C-alpha cells in the first residue's frame, strides 16, 4: 500500500532545522524559525515558569482528563488579555475559547469547524505571509486567496494596494489579519488604518479571523491588541486564534486558543458544541501542563509581575538587537541603507535579501535564514553580530 | 454566518462527564469514562510520574520546539514496548514513530494519512465497539463497515462470525484491531486465534490497523503484546497507534504515538515523511511534557521499576473489584449469573443492561454508565460496591 507514496516536500520554514543538523561545520548562525534567544544565544525557561512548574508539581493531585475544551481559567484569562479587563464581550458572554495545541493547533480547529458548519468557501491571507496559513486551511477544503501589503520599494504597508485587494473580497468570506508584529514583515496597521479596516469589514460582511502570536512584542500586551479590540467592537462575530508560544517561551508545550464570539451567548454556545465536535475528532481534549502554567501564572499577582518583566526584557532585547544590527552593517561596508530595518517590530526583520543571496549565505557562510529574506533577529546576540554582518555584506 | 449553525450531537462517553457535573445530588456514581481510581475513588498521579516531573523540573533547560515526530528517544522507546527489546522491525529500521497528543490524535494522524495518500477508502471497525473510532476515520473521508465481534448469549468472541463478516473486506482494505482490552467487551482473542488472523489478513490484503490503549491490563506489558507482534512477524506493512493516557495515568497531558511499518527504510522514510506533512497542518509539533515524563521512566531503570510496580498494582485492584462486583451482585439477589465478568479484561465490564436499564440507573439512582451496558470496573471501590450492586438488582 505505500510502495508508492511520494517524498513530502520540505516545509520552507520547518525544514531548516532539519538542514541545520545536517550541517556539520560549527560556527553555524541559526536566524530561521522564530524562537527567542538571550544574549549566549540559549532559549532559556523563563523563571516565571519555572515558578510555575514548581507549583504544579507539589499541588496537582491528578491527571485526570480535561474537558473538550480544556481548562476554564485559562479561557477566562486569555478573553481578557485579549479583549481587556472589563470588556463587553465578555460581559454579555458572547465568547466561547477552547485551550488547544498552539496557535497553528487553533488554526486547524479553526478550519474544521468553518469548512462543515458554515458556507465560507475563500480564506483571504496577507502576501506576504505565513506559508503555515495557506497549508492548514487548504487542508481543510478552504481555497487561499492572497491580498497585497507590502511596498517593497518603501518597506512600508500599501494600505492602497491593500484595500483595493481586498474589494474583490465577497461577503461571507474570511479575511485573516495578524493582531500584531506581522509575519514577516514587522510592519502593522496604525491604530487610524485597523478603524478603518474594520468599518470596511463590517459593510462589506467579511469574517474576521485574527491570528495572535506576538501579543506583547510590539508595544505591550494591551497595545498590542488595540487593532482586534477595534474590530470586535464593530462585529458582531469573529475568531481569533492565538499562541503563548513566545510571549511565554513555552514552544514545546503547545499552548494556544481558539476564541469565536457570536451576537449572543445562546448563538456562541450552540456554535462551540460544533467547534468542541471538531476537536473531538481530532485530539480530544488538549495537554494540559502548558496551559496550567500559564493560567497559574495569569492568575497570580506576584508571578505575573515576573513574567510580565521577563517579557519586557525580551522584546527590549529585540529592539537592541535591531539597532546593533544596522549600525553593524553600515560600519561593515553595507552597500545600502538599512535604517527601515528599526521600524519593524515583532521578532523579525524582513531584509529584502533574494533567494539566490539567501541560499548563498547557506552554503558558504553557515548561516540560515528563510528563503523569503526574513531573519530572525531575537537569533542575534552580541557575539554572532560582526560574523553575521560579514556574510550578509559579501552577498550584496 | 453562525445564525444557522445546529448543536451539536453529545458524546455517548465524553458526554457523560457533561451530566456528572449537572447532577448536584450527593452519592453519584461515576462508572462511565475509562480512568483508573483508587481504593479512595481518586485518581493519583503515579509516584514514578511526580518522580520523573522532578527530574524535569530540575534539569530542563529550554521549551524549544521538539521535532514533527516528537522526542526521538520516546519513539525508540515506544517501538520497544510494541514490538520487543530486539525486534527485527527495529533492526531493519521497518518502522517510524510519531510522538502524537493521545492515542485518538493518534487515529486522527493515521486517518489524515490513509485519506489523502493512499488508496484505502474502506476502513473496518468491530461491532460492538469505540464509538470515536467511526466518528475519527469518518471525519477523514474515509467510510467505516463493521464487522461481528461478540457472542452476547454465550458472552465469548464469536470467531466464527468475525471471520465470515471479515471476508466481505476487500485487498486494501483497512482492518482495525484492538491490542488487548476490547473495548468495551474486554474479551481478546487467543495467541492462536491471532495467528490466524495475522495469516488471513497477508492472505487477503488488509492494512492492519492496531489500536493499543491498555497494554499492560490484560496480563502484562509482553504478554499484552503477542497479538501484534504475531502480526509484525507476518505482514510487510502495518500502523499502531498506542496511548500512555492509561498505563501511566497521563490522560490529560495527551501522549500517543503513532507507528508506521513498511516492507523497508527507505519506504517507510518516504511514507512517513507524509505522515509529518499531515501533522504539520494540524497541530506543527507535540506538547513535550507527557511524552517527556514516559521517556524518562522508561530509559532509568529505576523508574521503569517503580512504574512497572504501579502498573501492577493498578491491574491487580481491578481484577479484585471484579470479582467483589460479581459475589456482591448475587449475595444482594442478582436475578441473573454474572461470573461471565470475570473472564473479561481491562477496566471494563460488559455487562448487559440494556439503553432503558442504563438510563434508569443514572435517573433513580444516580450511577453512570454508558448507554451500551459498559461500567468501568476501575471505578469501583470498596466504599461504593454496595449501593452500586443494589441499584443494578433494582432495575435486573
Ligand atoms: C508562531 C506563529 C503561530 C503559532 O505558533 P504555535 O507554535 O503553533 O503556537 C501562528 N501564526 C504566526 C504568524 C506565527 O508566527
Ligand atoms: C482510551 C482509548 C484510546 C486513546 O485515548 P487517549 O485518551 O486519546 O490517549 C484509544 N482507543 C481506545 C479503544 C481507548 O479506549
Amino acid at each position: 500500500m505505500f510502495e508508492n507514496i511520494t517524498t513530502a516536500p520540505a516545509d520552507p520554514i520547518l525544514g531548516l532545522a532539519d538542514l541545520l543538523r545536517a550541517d556539520e561545520r560549527p560556527g553555524k548562525i541559526d536566524l530561521g524559525m522564530g524562537v527567542y534567544n538571550d544574549e549566549t544565544g540559549k532559549t532559556p525557561v523563563l523563571t516565571s515558569v519555572k515558578k510555575a512548574e514548581q507549583y504544579l508539581l507539589e499541588n496537582e493531585t491528578t491527571k485526570n482528563y480535561l474537558g473538550i475544551d480544556g481548562i476554564p481559567e485559562f479561557g477566562r484569562c486569555t478573553q481578557e488579555l485579549l479583549f481587556g479587563k472589563g470588556s463587553a464581550l465578555i460581559n454579555d458572554k458572547r465568547a466561547r475559547t477552547a485551550q488547544t495545541p498552539g496557535g497553528t493547533g487553533a488554526l486547524r480547529v479553526a478550519a474544521d469547524f468553518l469548512a462543515k458548519n458554515t458556507s465560507v468557501k475563500r480564506v483571504w491571507v496577507s502576501n506576504p505571509g505565513w506559508p503555515t496559513h495557506k497549508s492548514v486551511f487548504n487542508s481543510a477544503g478552504l481555497e487561499v486567496r492572497e491580498y497585497a501589503y507590502y511596498d517593497a520599494e518603501n518597506h512600508t504597508l500599501d494600505f492602497d494596494a491593500l484595500i483595493n485587494s481586498l474589494n474583490e473580497a465577497q461577503a461571507g468570506d474570511v479575511v485573516l489579519f495578524h493582531g500584531c508584529c506581522h509575519n514577516p514583515t514587522g510592519i502593522d496597521p496604525t491604530l487610524e488604518q485597523w478603524q478603518t479596516l474594520a468599518q470596511l469589514s463590517v459593510e462589506k460582511g467579511w469574517l474576521p479571523l485574527f491570528d495572535f502570536a506576538y501579543q506583547g512584542f510590539a508595544r505591550g500586551l494591551e497595545e498590542d491588541a488595540e487593532g482586534l479590540r477595534a474590530f470586535a467592537a464593530m462585529h458582531k462575530e469573529l475568531i481569533v486564534a492565538s499562541s503563548y508560544s513566545k510571549n511565554f517561551g513555552l514552544y514545546n508545550e503547545r499552548v494556544g486558543a481558539c476564541t469565536l464570539v457570536a451576537a449572543d451567548s445562546e448563538t456562541v454556545d450552540r456554535a462551540f458544541s460544533q467547534m468542541k465536535a471538531a476537536i473531538r475528532v481530532n485530539y480530544s481534549s488538549p495537554p494540559a501542563h502548558g496551559a496550567s502554567v500559564v493560567a497559574t501564572i495569569l492568575s497570580n499577582d506576584a508571578l505575573r509581575a515576573i513574567w510580565e518583566q521577563e517579557l519586557t526584557d525580551m522584546r527590549q532585547r529585540i529592539q537592541r538587537m535591531r539597532q546593533l544590527f544596522v549600525n553593524t552593517l553600515q560600519e561593515k561596508g553595507a552597500n545600502r541603507d538599512f535604517s527601515f530595518i528599526i521600524k519593524q517590530n515583532g521578532m523579525f526583520s524582513f531584509s529584502g535579501l533574494t533567494k539566490e543571496q539567501v541560499l548563498r549565505l547557506r552554503e558558504e557562510f553557515g548561516v540560515y535564514a528563510v528563503a523569503s529574506g526574513r531573519v530572525n533577529v531575537a537569533g542575534m546576540t552580541p557575539d554572532n553580530m560582526a560574523p553575521l554582518c560579514e556574510a550578509i555584506v559579501a552577498v550584496l
